[PDB]
């Protein structure tokens, strides 16, 4: 059907593009880069996110597969040497798709709202001076963290920033979400809890300020200074991703091969 | 209904279990050890846990219920001074169960299998010398360990020794088991993942023997040696402990007030 | 002698300087902020690392001496309550001066070059995106970093910045620094030390840059944007903070009362 | 001069062991477990320190050489191929000797005294339930440890075991020891510092029981239960390791080969 392909850029990745293009041209396939019903990024892990987060308005009516033409990227299925027979697959179709879980974000303000989605993480930090935020669980205060910043993951961000900062990996068919510290401080007046938390669907997150309102947020690879926040909520988003899927490649297995020998 | 209490065995903790029995005599109430429903633990978490395993064969007919009468035990819902007001509100019943997932463990040998339930963890170290096995997720190899032993923790038990490992903790509406290392051997030859790991249920995570084929497998409180082992298979139990729930009183806040402050 | 206070600038530390330098009224103590051979310092762990760097270019001629008058802080050795004690003892003198060491961090730039003195620690962080720098002790080549940044601690700075990112506590007779990471990326294709670094006086640790070249360093309290780095050395200085001493309070005591219990 | 070889006993080890006596055969080299001044090591790091241990009461008349025959070994400064090389520089000698710290514990009994060397690291558990000691730094009591053990490690003992369990790696030129934890408990009632300590040359930390006086007590390889255990305590030995130095293999190269690449 209805299918675009985005770019990391470099010639490698270009000139692959353009040779799918021209494979995807011998079947009944219709580029269209407005409303997609696949769509691949060839490129590394930046490149995935940077199409999801371009059609975050039509996950629902999208599968994507993503191509490393570097090193193994985690949301990539292929490589450039399989191309070919990806185009073949697709072109048929009657693949399986399988649905990872979103992470919701929504940021309030003083005098107003923004909601951001993330495949991979979200995380806060302050805009220059210490960081101090109380934590509020389901509406109960459960800490004041005081230290670098936050980071709260999706299931399959849990092998990127969250796992740098110690946190669990978790198999995406868990629907959850994760929070991770950023060198909390914890001596006989600040205490946090340390360990990494697991939240399930519907639970809600809440970061309440202290004194300082003004925060960095990111969101997957896009950061941006918010002034006079009032909170921000996190929670597991009802919106999901879909990948196309061809072949066995089991989570585990994408771990064994990104961390341990491949 | 049906009930009994097991009791830590110190003066206050036999003394609360007299005087709650004189007063389940003024309703109606019959003291039952072999058939109870409803199973009272009086002490600590070691007290819970091993009335939990005094009837882990009759887990789906049995509701818990743990008193504290040290310093706040995690499975403890009631203080001493409460024990008269969950009397009167456990005999007229119509109460709210909650449930907790449980952890199976299943031992082969030479020439053999023994299955064991766990509420908070299973454990295995060697028997003496070094510790290595390879670890195999749903017939998947997935790496060597080296190192001093491995955790596998239910949700409940990821606030116990799980967390002293560096595990992630976790909402026990989450069903699944965490896996965490002892002491990880790491260098240019020897590679484990070092993340804590979070599988869901109907995942299968096996420990097979390199070398050495005995091991100190550690069941919650109680830690056996088992001799020609071929095979340890960890999976999330189809069975779960259930829990008589009379008041609000999340996870979160248990958690809370058991680590941060109460 | 010559002597001066320094005050956080609260009520409560405004009227104790006043108090003190009242009470040094009756000595031969003339109050001296030019050329101080005291420098008494009222408030917290900032305020003293702010007078600090006010006679950095002094320290060989300056005892310094912390009154903490919020909860305790590291550096100081005196609550409120003590001032009129310490006027008494500073005035006869005869006291103790110990010593700890100082990090030097030497920042190298294209087309000159800046010294900073450290007394908790020095960090590094990107000026907004990716940090990578290849890690260079004593000239060897030791790890290209990829992560969040990195922190160089002083000895007495081990309990600050450093204990928050999991580095080692070590006690102030050592001369030496600690490198602890922040947040590094390790996979298949990335690899770092992960644990701490501890060197000796004399050896040298440069970061250089690999891409970017715009670096966020603190010193202490004071962040600064660096641009065109060509290189960033860490050595122990051979200069010394020395701090009066009128009685015992081993550094390991400093230590339980700061984080387990006081 | 005066000589001797162990091996670790394989095949390969053996030969290479009987080449070099052949090879030291045509200089005036004599042969002598009893009394040598070179003590060679072929195989691995376990086989050097049993060579350590062997002659740990001549450690002052004695310089070691490690072969690894293996995948390089930490203390193992040749491979094989430079065996003949090792023969003629030795033969000739006006090579370097380096030394490292080493780690003396003392055990205390009821009713006596036993005092080991460490040249990785000594290490305490219990023999069997937990293991809560109380941790007494030079007299003064710093914490209640409750967990599974503790590691006391020497300067090239820290990428050994201690590494594993968190701790800083640090430049044997430092007299020093570190302290890290197994798996400590912390919660509203039990609170340990979390962080590795380092200990200057003098400092006295002493392990004292609490409950059980049972222990299992490891030296480098060599692990012991000792009964009736009045108190443990370390200190940095004033005893060296000596080591033959032939070419420039700074520590941190070292490290770099064995943990990043090589
Ligand atoms: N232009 C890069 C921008 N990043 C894109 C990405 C990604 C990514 N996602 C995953 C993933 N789910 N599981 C495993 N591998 C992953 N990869 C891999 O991470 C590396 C890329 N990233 C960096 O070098 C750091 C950086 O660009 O500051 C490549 O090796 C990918 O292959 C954005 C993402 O970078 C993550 N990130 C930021 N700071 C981090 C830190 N200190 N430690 C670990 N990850 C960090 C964060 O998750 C964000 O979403
Ligand atoms: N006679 C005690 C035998 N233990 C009973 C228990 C328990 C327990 N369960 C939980 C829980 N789910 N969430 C939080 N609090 C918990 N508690 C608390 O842990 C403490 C008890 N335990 C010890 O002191 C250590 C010991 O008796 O070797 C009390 O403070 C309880 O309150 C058995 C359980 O002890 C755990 N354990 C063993 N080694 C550990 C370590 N190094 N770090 C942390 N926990 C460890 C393991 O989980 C096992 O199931
Ligand atoms: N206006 C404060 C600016 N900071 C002054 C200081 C200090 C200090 N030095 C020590 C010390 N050697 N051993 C133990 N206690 C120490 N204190 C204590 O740390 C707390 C103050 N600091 C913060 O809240 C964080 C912040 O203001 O971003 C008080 O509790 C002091 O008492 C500057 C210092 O703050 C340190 N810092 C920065 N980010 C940190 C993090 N994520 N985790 C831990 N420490 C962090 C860094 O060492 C810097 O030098
Ligand atoms: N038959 C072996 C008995 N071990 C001999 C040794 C050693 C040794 N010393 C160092 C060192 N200073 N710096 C770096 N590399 C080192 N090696 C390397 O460690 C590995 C050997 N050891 C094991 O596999 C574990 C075991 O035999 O339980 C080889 O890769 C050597 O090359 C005794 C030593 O094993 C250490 N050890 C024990 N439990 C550990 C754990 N969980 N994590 C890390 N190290 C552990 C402890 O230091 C003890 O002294």
């Amino acid at each position: 059907m209805k299918y675009m392909i985005t770019s990391k850029g470099d010639e490698k990745s270009d000139l692959l593009r353009l040779n799918m293009i021209a494979g995807f041209g011998e079947y009944d396939m219709e580029y269209d880069d407005v409303e997609p019903e696949i769509v691949i990024s060839i490129g590394g892990d930046g490149t995935f996110l940077s199409a999801f987060h371009q059609y975050e308005e039509r996950l629902d009516e999208i599968a994507f597969i993503g191509i490393h033409t570097g090193h193994l990227g985690f949301y990539a299925d292929w490589r450039p040497a399989e191309a070919d027979k990806l185009v073949k697959l697709l072109a048929k179709g009657e693949y399986q798709k399988v649905s990872y879980p979103l992470l919701k974000t929504t940021v309030k303000y003083g005098i107003k709202e923004a909601t951001y989605l993330a495949l991979n993480e979200s995380t806060v930090k302050s805009s220059g001076g210490p960081f101090v935020v109380d934590v509020v669980i389901n509406d109960i205060h459960f800490e004041r963290f005081r230290g670098d910043g936050l980071c709260m993951s999706t299931p399959s961000g849990t092998t990127a920033y969250n796992k740098s900062l110690g946190g669990a990996l978790m198999h995406p068919s868990i629907e959850a979400m994760q929070l991770t510290e950023m060198a909390s401080i914890n001596n006989r007046v600040y205490r946090t809890i340390g360990s990494p938390l697991v939240f399930p669907k519907h639970h809600v997150v809440s970061l309440q300020p202290v004194n300082d309102k003004d925060f960095q947020i990111s969101v997957d690879h896009l950061s941006i200074l918010h002034r006079d926040v009032q909170e921000i909520r996190y929670e597991v988003s009802a919106k999901k991703i879909h990948f196309a899927r061809f072949r066995s490649f089991p989570f585990w297995r994408r771990v064994h091969d990104s961390f341990i020998e491949d």
